[PDB]
């Protein structure tokens, strides 16, 4: 668990993308914890090769650990996947232009998010 109010309080849409996604707002706000459908846990690390974004729908909650902060060791956990070459703070090289956008998100407001959001969405593929 974590600061339900400080960290999980995602409802204040102020500054972020543009508005509240349909699936994300509900799924994110609804799933303020267990990100799986089956099994009892929070996260593990290793995941399955989907190349579409850790879904963790199968309830391989052990698979849905690299979702972000859920991890306990590292937000990247790219250990077993050197070919894929991953990293969370370092990810700005792989593409994530949003890294510089982090400060710009609140500084520039939505206008900056819309640009970096559309940019990351297209780059992510």
């Amino acid at each position: 668990m974590a600061k339900v109010e400080q960290v999980l309080s995602l409802e204040p849409q102020h500054e972020l993308k543009f508005r509240g996604p349909f699936t994300d707002v509900v799924t994110t706000n609804l799933k303020l914890g267990n990100p799986t459908d089956r099994n009892v846990c929070f996260k593990v690390k290793t995941t399955a090769p989907r190349r579409y974004c850790v879904r963790s729908n199968s309830g391989i909650i052990d698979a849905g650990a690299s979702i972000n902060v859920s991890v306990m060791l590292q937000p990247f956990d790219y250990d077993p996947n050197e070919k894929s070459k991953h990293k969370f703070m370092v990810q700005s090289m792989f593409a994530p232009t949003d890294t510089s956008d982090m400060e710009a998100v609140w500084k520039e407001a939505k206008p900056e998010d819309l640009m970096d959001s559309k940019l990351r969405c297209v780059f992510e593929l």
